[PDB]
This record gives C-alpha cells, structure tokens and sequence, in this order.
C-alpha cells in the first residue's frame, strides 16, 4: 500500500491525482455529478 515509513493517508489523495494515468473505471455516482452539476449553476 505504501512500502515506506509513513502512517495514515493524508497525501496519497492529492498525489493520487498525478499518480493515476489509466482512465478506464466506470461509476454510478459520476452521472450524479453531471446531473447535479447543472443545478449547482443555479438551484
């Protein structure tokens, strides 16, 4: 998971954004982001 002398997860999150480089995972909540994103504009 880490293979280091660290503890807890308070960096891999922000770092995971750059680490990742292989988009190919679907999600149900994703659609909610787009649909909900519309209302966010004004609702």
């Amino acid at each position: 998971s880490k293979l280091e002398g660290s503890e807890d997860s308070l960096y891999s999150d922000y770092v995971d954004v750059f680490y990742n480089t292989k988009p190919y995972k679907h999600r149900d909540d994703r659609l909610l982001q787009a649909l909900m994103d519309i209302l966010n504009e004004e609702n």
